[PDB]
């Protein structure tokens, strides 16, 4: 129902310099519209990049993007698949950058790879004003794992753009989903790789981060609870407690005295990082992602599902509500002690 429009500056491209672009389904009734950035990890490389070339090659590349794309979960224009969002304006952007959306390269003699998903945001929006966004009341920017991270690091950027072409009216918002990580101890022998990934990409990171931060450190502000406190629009955080990309890169795959604690650690540490977060949906769970999911409406946070939560935020937005809330950190230690954890 999403249809595929390549951007019509064409210098704004993928990693192989084909076009990037964005799929969008208008909703004419709407003021409401949603941007939502696409995952799937980075390269930092030329021979890393070269391998995700050969066998990832629709993160790297439009050429072989479909002329449509089906809104699924927050994506979807069903009430009953979406009973948050499901009358607005959706627009899917893929991710063809491998830059978690922080690039600003373009490809050169010396570069094999542009990377410029920071700029290819900046674009999609600056192509939308002409196609309605100009009227939105909410631009919602949304993303899931490296999507999430991406909102991140873009949502600010967003704002002043908007504000800067002369739309202050618009307020821009984020949901990070699954892109919230811990730069914590491995379980046994990611910033590094995130570090190089930076320079190949000329990557860039929100303007308050940096100055903390400095020259040679901005991989900090790719870490949700140390740029997260910069940041001025809302931004809603979904983060699984015992999310498995985390657990991957902690190289965690019976349990002995250990893990367990371990695992009981890395929760207790991810639900502090959120005590400050006042919009945010974090389930006692292990898994990956959910907010374009089709049955991302099941999970619930103390008798509350993340749509509903997200209704209870832009209620937020117009003291806590009665009977809606919008922090909702599970307490219970261990993965699937909430019984509405995704099974299979
Ligand atoms: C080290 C770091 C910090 C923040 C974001 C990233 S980028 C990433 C990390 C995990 C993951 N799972 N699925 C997916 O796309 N991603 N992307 C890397």
């Amino acid at each position: 129902d999403l249809r595929l429009h390549l951007l019509l500056n064409t210098s704004v491209t993928c990693n192989d310099g084909s076009p990037a672009g964005y799929y969008l389904k208008e909703s004419r009734g709407s003021r409401r519209w949603l941007l939502f950035l696409e995952g799937g990890w980075y390269c930092f490389n030329r021979e890393n990049c070269d391998s995700r070339y050969d066998t990832m090659r629709r993160l790297m590349s439009s050429r072989d993007w479909p002329r449509t794309r089906t809104g699924t979960g927050i994506l979807s224009s069903q009430p009953e698949e979406n009973p948050y969002w499901w009358n607005a304006n959706m627009v899917f952007i893929p991710y063809c950058s491998s830059d978690v959306w922080s690039g600003a390269s373009s490809k050169s003699e010396k570069n094999e790879y542009a990377f410029m998903g920071a700029l290819i945001i900046q674009e999609v929006v600056r192509e939308l004003l002409g196609r309605g966004l100009s009227g939105a009341k909410v631009l919602l920017l949304a993303g899931s794992s490296a999507g999430g991270t991406g909102v991140l690091l873009n949502v600010d950027r967003v704002a002043e753009q908007l504000e800067k072409l002369g739309y202050p009216a618009i307020q821009v918002r984020g949901l990070a989903d699954s892109g919230w990580f811990l730069d914590n101890k491995q379980y046994r022998h990611p910033t590094e790789a995130i570090r190089r990934g930076i320079r190949y990409w000329n990557g860039v990171v929100p303007e308050r981060c940096r100055r903390q931060f400095q020259e040679g450190e901005e991989w900090n502000c790719f870490f949700g609870y140390k740029v997260y406190p910069t940041l001025r629009s809302p931004v809603f955080v979904v983060q699984w407690l015992f999310d498995e990309a985390q657990l991957t890169v902690d190289n965690v795959h019976p349990v002995q005295e250990g893990l367990r604690l371990y695992i009981q650690n890395l929760g207790r540490e991810l639900r502090h990082t959120l005590k400050d977060v006042p919009a945010s949906f974090a389930p006692a769970c292990l898994s990956h992602e959910i907010i374009i999911r089709s049955h991302w409406t099941d999970v619930q946070v103390k008798g509350t599902s993340l749509p509903r939560a997200l209704h209870c935020w832009d209620r937020s937005l117009h003291t806590p509500l009665k009977g809606c809330p919008v922090h909702l950190v599970d307490s219970c230690p261990w993965p699937h002690c909430n019984p509405s954890c995704p099974t299979g």
